[PDB]
């Protein structure tokens, strides 16, 4: 079976745009240096050391390993991994027909030994209107998957069904129609809208949990699933302009016919109503 | 030639949804009281009195000088925020119309005040703020609804909004002629409700004496779509003054798109936005 193509971090973005249309996904090898991986990894340990919260938990009081919206608690994500110039090179070429994009969610899944595999899916459930966009329409969503520990056949490496954005519906494919996304920490797996995929769980026995940070970059026409509006101004203003636009703190622009912009108030740019400073203001 | 159907404010909502299905639009007669209309205009007058720009006007700079514009009236006009925006007949229509998509909220609400001698608007669909709407099949769950408020009477002379009935079924907006449209001639207090994908335009003000035409447009869209105007800079005493419904409309609460989204949207820290904010509301 044709496997996921592996490209170097400085590969040709024109080539990456062809892989996403042909196969539906590709892999960047070693996009992020290991010490950025280790920084992010030690910042998530801090979060998994947080006391259990004495209130509701939307996806977590839903179940009997989860770190939501990692951009607000891990400075390594929001100030390094969020603004990776290769990723933004891929998003600009990918989103060229639909316009500006921003971060709709970024969270952590940890999969301990003995956990079952994840069902086949598309990342289409949060904004169900995507279910009804035809294949030829400008894409509105792009999945960016960061292995924080090794992805293996044995620990549940993500399974991607190549070319499956051409199916109208998911149905119920069998694990054997997919290929594995084995990767080193620092690698990245990019997944096109409508491509069927599934985490593999962790059939192992010895205690080594698989770690994956999942970032969904959507058209700015699509409401961010995570709202980053409660960040402190002081944390917001030490980000770059690029980061603030991802986290929804600036006015944005879908491609024409939206000839004005989006996320604005007082007929002014949100960053000017708030008089927002930025690290690269 | 068939016209827009005027209904009673107390009309069955199935009747309303039905007319949005085949005609694409209809009018409610006498939804808002006159006392509600006159103070909205007073508040708009307070805002119209303000000289407008020492600089950039994102929307107003983008369109010819054929109208005057007051943006995001929910933040400056108490009558809209506390009465018009939470009108139950408007919400009965929305809850029935957005049944398949789940929660809806307010993408924008603004005043248009059109001066005599301005030319007619061109026939558009309101699928430009979110261009992905062009691509939904007609039969897919709708994600946008336009609510058009006469703040003066609408007449053939002042430019009552021109609606082409059934135009949401067309493949393309195309090259439409004026007498394809029927006029939403209305009096202050009525409401024009216009389904997604209906082709339409504001008329030219061909009056010679009297006050300009005023219309307030409110766009309710699925909570899946990003609001054009963001109400996140309203004062906390102002937002806590609103009702739960009013706060859900203006983006201050976690919302729920239909399944397969079984979690929601507009949340943080895996909790509801209003919980994280300890947000009081007027009726909870
Ligand atoms: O766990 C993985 O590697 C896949 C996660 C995923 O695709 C999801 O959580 O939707
Ligand atoms: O409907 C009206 O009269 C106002 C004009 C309009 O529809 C628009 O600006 O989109
Ligand atoms: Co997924
Ligand atoms: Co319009």
């Amino acid at each position: 079976k044709p496997q996921l193509q592996r490209l170097a971090a400085d590969a040709d973005v024109d080539r990456m745009c062809r892989l996403l249309e042909e196969d539906g996904a590709f892999i960047l090898k070693g996009l992020l240096p290991f010490d950025v991986v280790e920084s992010f990894n030690r910042e998530l340990d801090v979060q998994m050391a947080i006391p259990p919260p004495k209130g509701e938990r939307l996806l977590a009081d839903k179940y009997p390993k989860y770190v939501p919206n990692v951009a607000t608690t891990c400075p390594t994500f929001r100030n390094t991994v969020l603004i990776n110039p290769v990723i933004h090179a891929i998003c600009e070429a990918y989103f060229q027909r639909t316009g500006d994009y921003w971060l709709s969610a970024a969270f952590l899944r940890e999969i301990e030994s003995g956990m079952p595999a994840q069902p086949f899916h598309r990342d289409d459930a949060t904004h169900p209107l995507m279910h009804y966009q035809p294949l030829e329409a400008p894409p509105v969503s792009l999945s960016v998957i960061f292995p924080l520990t090794e992805f293996t056949e044995e620990n549940g490496a993500t399974e991607v069904i190549l070319g499956s954005h051409r199916w109208t519906e998911v149905g119920t494919p069998e694990r054997d129609q997919a290929v594995l996304a084995t990767m080193d920490p620092g690698d990245v797996l990019i997944v096109r809208q409508r491509v069927v995929h599934a985490g593999g769980g962790n059939r192992t026995t010895a205690g080594k949990p698989r770690r994956v940070v999942l970032a969904y970059f959507n058209s700015v026409q699509l409401t961010p699933f995570e709202t980053y509006r409660t960040m402190p101004r002081e944390m917001v203003e030490s980000m770059t302009v690029l980061g603030q636009r991802m986290l929804g703190w600036r006015t944005m622009k879908p491609s024409d016919p939206n000839i004005v912009g989006i996320n604005l108030i007082d007929d002014k740019r949100l960053e000017n109503v708030l008089q927002l400073k930025a690290a690269d203001s």
